[PDB]
């Protein structure tokens, strides 16, 4: 194990001034390199492949440094071979670590951590190893196919020009969901037809055969899914929800559907999805569970549907063309969790960089979907172009004018090409949309017709330019790729303004994403201006979770708004995250089928004994109650659920965890307790439907979020009122109050944060470990400190996607409020004035930490009985009885 001081050299993604990345190396213990971004490692090549022995890492000071190393022998894997997670000083004698004769010709060290700073350094480090007298392979640059080299445009194109083998494939796949829905075992006993439309409307009939089988007919592959959906809730007593709970429990024999049905829906478009859903909810998601989804959508109706997926390679090949190398444009794009806020131009980078397989298998799961989406006939939006291009695009193409759009909560917004330009100088918006339009063809074909875009998206800069111009001139840039092509334009907050929208000369070719029409709905302008638009309901912000809808609003104001327009072209949902109140989604599609307001109190009397399989009295009163407190109309503006105050960062009057958020809650907290004590005396009746188990833990981690609001209130009063020992009494049992909590969430693996660290960890095969630790950076961020510091505090992102989770609730916020209790009540009894917390610090300390080294969460949801669970918290930590408590 001879120390290797020869042929060493050293690559870093960012350094501040005068620190770069060779300073690490220089043998000169004062000098270093220090990171200047979220890019926190170095990456040493040995020149060769040595087996290493030892590892020895100096830092710049005498901070606690938590880091970890990596080393790959091949040029493309790097796996794990040595870290430091406890909370020792570096000192002048440096961090010396025994490497188990380990092949590596490269090494990465993360430094994730420095207790003085929120940048890192790295004095030296030495590597010491014996020569095995090989060099790494030259690696593999990264390789796609074109679209038309695959069997997906064969089959494609086929689907096109021969439509008794679309037939074939559409009814085969209808019957495929089927089984995948209910069971295989039910296939033969539908028999699917296609039809024509109903005088220009999307149609189904569900009917008898003659002998025992039911006929389902329907003018696509989302009618006939419509139709077999129908005959489910009204003649089966099952709902499906693949995300949010199902009853699928069959009758022994099929139920004869008696007179026919006919049913059509007036609108042309059901859309599902905001650009924020790919990351709060689908950012690790497998083709196991976009196909469910698929399903789910096309049984509810869903016929368009925003898509993503694969981009990066659309963008890489894009880049490539304006002198871009692959590993530039990793650098530009984000990481998987983030691509709803890169894609929407908010910003770049964080979370990266991917890895290089990444562009590939993304490729082909979006060639996946469209076939699947084709076969069902639902509409994809892929991806307009409006000018987004990196920061150094003008370094880089000199004759390109841009206009830089500043920042995003602390992150820096890409430029945006100038929309247009004066007589002599160069068009490079018109050179890069041609090829963005081109390339995007040439990984998934002509899939469809509909684009999305959204430039000056919560910000921007619209430079000199004239703002209808600009839309003009995007709208014209994409009609001249696709003579069909339709515009989807988000509607968010008033923008884009009326001035940028009457730029539009095709008016027939935009469609305007009314975005939070059950809140606070901004369609009449479109409609004035005669903009096909879709009346969307958002219900849910960054995956927020708490009991809220607003189902009478659903009933009734989405017919009105039909009977009271001309271009109202369909309906939606548009949430950040799909993962809470699935009576809320399961109403909005539904209204799709009438142009008549219908009952919601009776529609919900239907919905819960097709979700829970029965009900009764009891369960029918307790969701009564539900629908007069936590699903009531109301008429304020609001974001998502109330939030928990066990999720805020603690402190003195807060009123929401997330900087948008709102913790009021506007029903009466007694009242709502009694749904909770109905659920809890029919658990045992009513416990065999996993639906009502997802229900009762979805009001009883309510009913003990609406407690701990009160229990902090005077929590707070106590302290200021200076009475130690009550503040002792009751911060106590806030704190038993959230172990309560924990118990609950344990019971539902939608609530285990193992699950979504697991899956962002294994969504790639034959990853890496580097790859899988920044999956997993991805994951743990985003619920939590969304970003780095200037992101989560001064950007104001700090816990705006808070989850009320298994584990970390545990680990993060009972860590949180224990801690702020423990300093409070030092101060009390007598102590130095209670300091200051930099939450930050304590958050990413936790967002940092890996799966395999630190702790791992579990996969598996609980047994813990939910009614008794519900009788503990009645007594001894709720509102009704919080006097004698
Ligand atoms: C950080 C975040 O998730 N911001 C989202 C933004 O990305 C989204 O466009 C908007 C409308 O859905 N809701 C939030 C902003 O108010
Ligand atoms: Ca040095």
């Amino acid at each position: 194990g001879v120390e290797i001081t020869e042929g060493v050299t050293v690559t870093a993604k960012g350094n501040t001034e005068g620190n770069t990345a060779d300073l690490a190396i220089d043998g000169d213990l004062s000098t270093y390199w220090e990171s200047s971004n979220d890019y926190k490692w170095i990456e040493v090549d040995l020149g060769g492949i040595y087996e290493l022995s030892k590892i020895e890492i100096f830092n710049k000071d005498e901070a606690v440094y938590k880091y970890n190393i990596y080393a790959s022998e091949d040029g493309e894997n790097f796996n794990k071979i040595a870290y430091k997670n406890n909370d020792n000083v570096s000192d002048s004698n440096g961090n010396m670590h025994t490497i188990d004769n380990v092949r590596a010709g490269k090494i990465r060290i993360d430094v994730v951590q420095n207790s003085n700073s929120d940048r890192v350094n790295i004095a030296e480090i030495n590597v010491f190893g014996k020569n095995t007298g090989e060099s790494l392979p030259e690696v593999k640059k990264i390789a796609t196919s074109n679209f038309s080299e695959t069997p997906w445009a064969t089959e494609y194109e086929k689907f096109n020009s021969d439509s008794a083998y679309a037939n074939e494939k559409t009814l085969n796949e209808i019957k495929n969901l089927v089984g995948r829905v209910i069971g295989r075992e039910f296939k033969d006993k539908f028999i699917f037809e296609i039809r024509d439309q109903l005088n220009g409307n999307d149609v189904f009939e569900v009917s008898d055969s003659g002998d025992g089988k039911v006929l389902i007919k329907g003018n696509n592959g989302v009618s006939l899914a419509s139709g077999f959906n129908y005959y489910l809730k009204n003649y089966c007593n099952v709902s499906y929800n693949p995300i949010m709970g199902s009853n699928l429990k069959m009758p022994e024999t099929m139920p004869s559907v008696g007179e026919r049905v006919v049913i059509d829906t007036p609108y042309e478009h059901r859309y599902a999805l905001n650009f924020c859903t790919y990351s709060y909810t689908m950012s690790f998601w497998d083709w196991d569970q976009y196909e469910e989804f698929l399903d789910w959508c096309a049984m509810n109706g869903v016929n368009l549907v925003l898509d993503i997926i694969g981009q990066e390679e659309v963008l890489r090949r894009t880049l490539n063309e304006f002198g871009y190398s692959d590993e530039e444009v990793k650098e530009f794009i984000s990481g998987p969790a983030y691509f709803a806020w890169f894609y929407m131009q908010n910003m770049t980078g964080f979370g990266g960089p991917l890895p290089n397989d990444w562009f590939e298998q993304r490729a082909e799961l979006g060639r996946k979907m469209h076939d699947r989406m084709q076969s069902f006939g639902i509409n994809p939006v892929l991806q307009g172009y409006s000018g987004m291009v990196p920061r150094d695009f003008k370094e880089k193409n000199q004759e390109a004018q841009t206009i830089s759009q500043g920042g995003w909560c602390g992150f820096d917004r890409p430029d945006m090409l100038k929309t247009y330009v004066n007589e002599g100088e160069a068009d490079y918006f018109q050179k890069v949309a041609d090829v963005f339009y081109e390339k995007q063809k040439e990984v998934f074909g002509d899939v469809t017709n509909f684009y999305g875009v959204d430039p000056f998206h919560e910000g921007g800069n619209t430079g000199d330019l004239d703002n209808g111009k600009i839309y003009e001139i995007i709208q014209n840039k994409m009609i001249e790729h696709d003579n069909d092509a339709v515009w989807v334009i988000q509607n968010w907050q008033g923008n884009p303004s009326n001035n940028k929208l009457e730029g539009l000369t095709k008016k027939d070719q935009a469609m305007v994403l009314d975005l939070f029409s059950e809140v606070s709905p901004d369609w009449n302008r479109l409609e004035e201006r005669d903009l096909p638009w879709i009346w969307n309901m958002l219900h849910n912000f960054g995956g927020r979770m708490g009991m809220d809808a607003a189902p009478e609003k659903l009933a009734t104001e989405i017919p009105k708004a039909l009977a009271n327009s001309e271009h109202m072209v369909g309906i939606g949902i548009t949430p950040e995250a799909i993962n809470t109140n699935p009576l809320a989604y399961e109403l909005l599609f539904d209204m799709a089928w009438t142009r008549d307001q219908i009952n919601f109190r009776t529609w919900t009397e239907d919905y819960i004994e097709r979700r829970y399989g029965k009900t009764n009295k009891e369960i029918l009163e307790a969701w009564n109650i539900i629908l007069d407190t936590a699903y009531k109309k109301r008429n304020d503006y609001y974001q998502g659920a109330a939030e928990s105050i066990i999720n805020a960062r603690p402190g003195f009057g807060i009123k929401s965890a997330s900087t948008w958020g709102h913790s009021k809650i506007v029903y009466d907290k007694s009242e709502f307790e009694k749904a909770i004590e109905i659920f809890a005396k029919n658990y045992d009746e009513f416990k065999d439907s996993d639906a009502f188990l997802y229900d009762f833990a979805d009001i009883l981690k309510q009913l003990l979020a609406n407690s701990a609001q009160e229990y902090y209130e005077v929590m707070c009063n106590a302290y200021n009122n200076g009475n130690g020992e009550k503040f002792k009494f009751v911060s106590g049992k806030f704190l038993e109050l959230i172990k309560l909590q924990e118990r609950v969430l344990s019971t539902r693996p939608e609530f285990l944060i193992g699950n979504w660290i697991e899956d962002a960890r294994t969504m790639l095969k034959d990853s890496d470990d580097w790859t899988k630790d920044l999956f997993e950076f991805n994951a743990r961020a985003l619920v939590t400190t969304w970003g780095s510091r200037n992101n989560a505090d001064g950007g104001g992102l700090k816990d705006y996607s808070n989850r009320q989770w298994s584990g970390l609730t545990e680990d993060y916020y009972y860590a949180r409020w224990e801690k702020w209790i423990n300093g409070l009540q030092a101060e009390l009894d007598g102590g130095a004035k209670a300091p200051n917390i930099d939450w930050f610090k304590m958050e990413y300390d936790w967002v940092n930490k890996k799966s395999d080294t630190d702790k791992l969460y579990p996969t598996e949801a609980s047994n813990e009985n939910l009614g008794e669970l519900a009788k503990i918290a009645m007594e001894s930590y709720s509102v009704t009885n919080m006097d004698k408590i």
